[PDB]
């Protein structure tokens, strides 16, 4: 099935990013409050609709 809940590139928000760092990990920022986050912002708790 899934390779293990890696992620499900998930229509990420208007002012959101994500970039792979040199080691390989894939990571969120955000523009609009100035944060990033190891897992989408959407799925743990995204409150969003």
């Amino acid at each position: 099935g899934s390779s293990g809940s890696s992620g499900e590139d998930l229509p990420l928000p208007p002012g959101w990013s994500v970039d792979w760092t040199m080691r390989g990990r894939k990571y969120y920022i955000d523009h609009n409050t100035n944060t990033t986050h190891w897992s989408h912002p959407l799925e743990s708790g995204p409150s969003s609709g």
